[PDB]
């Protein structure tokens, strides 16, 4: 097994994989991992297995018909999953936590959002549908660009909803377009 987290890059207490070499803290992957289970697939694993198990899966989807699928096991998986690519990013710091507004010229958004809140949120199961988590995903980032305005910290805001947009057509297979 890798001796750094797969996520955020760092050692520490790590939990390895049984049927991949990649490893994380406890909080870092997503779901947080598991008390027992042996043996323990990460993630990743789960992920391949419904792919496996279906290979269809893997052919073009609508992104519209994708939005408006319940939260079944598998929809809740790929939600999870496609949260955990985004934290896998260094950037996502900047997302991580409770933001807070006050600059001259802006007004902060009229609904704050941040990754811990939709990590929260999968946890605690207030999805029904794909749409619930992709707005506020989406949300995060639009919020960021209308606050900062013409300030170059807005880049970061575009560069981490990319990170979140390619993740979410490779996971949930949209058709790949021109
Ligand atoms: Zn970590
Ligand atoms: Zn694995
Ligand atoms: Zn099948």
């Amino acid at each position: 097994n890798s001796n750094i987290c797969e996520v955020c890059n760092k050692w520490g207490r790590l939990f390895c994989c049984d049927t991949c070499p990649r490893s994380f803290h406890e909080h870092c992957h997503i779901p947080s991992v598991e008390a027992n289970k042996n043996p323990w697939s990460c993630i990743f694993c789960r992920i391949k297995t419904i792919q496996e198990r279906c290979p269809e899966s893997q052919s073009g989807h609508q992104e519209s018909e994708v939005l408006m699928r319940q939260m079944l096991p598998e929809e809740q998986l790929k939600c999870e999953f496609l949260l955990l690519k985004v934290y896998c990013d260094s950037k996502s710091c900047f997302f991580a936590s409770e933001p807070y507004y006050n600059r001259e010229g802006s007004q902060g958004p009229q609904k704050p959002m941040w990754l811990n809140k939709v990590k929260t949120s999968l946890n605690e199961q207030m999805y029904t549908r794909v749409e619930g988590f992709v707005q506020d995903m989406r949300l995060i980032f639009h919020n960021h660009k209308e606050f900062y305005r013409e300030d170059k910290f807005t880049r970061l805001g575009i560069q981490v909803q990319d990170i979140f947009e390619k993740n979410f057509r490779n996971i949930f297979a949209i058709q790949e377009t021109s």
